RNA sequence: UCUU
């Protein structure tokens, strides 16, 4: 299957493809990194996990944004 | 929060 994952402007502190490798790497079959120099973009196989990974990583206390992470489960290529 |  086809995933894209997108990340917030939270990354704007310089960026490296590391960045989001130690956000997203142990989730579903994979497939790609598009990391860019404001914010990066991902695209993995198996959106349910990438969407579990968005509620493991991206979890929220009640002191304000301090992460920010999206899933485009486009099954598309 | 949808792409130097």
């Amino acid at each position: 299957p086809k995933s894209r994952l997108f990340i917030g402007n939270l990354p704007l502190k310089n960026v490296s493809k590391e960045d989001l490798f130690r956000i997203f790497s142990p989730y579903g079959h994979i497939m790609q990194i598009n990391i860019k120099n404001a914010f990066g973009f991902i695209q993995f196989d198996n959106p349910q996990s990438v969407r579990d990974a968005i509620e493991c990583e991206s979890q929220e206390m009640n002191f304000g944004k301090k992460l920010i992470l999206e899933v485009s489960s486009s099954n598309a290529r």
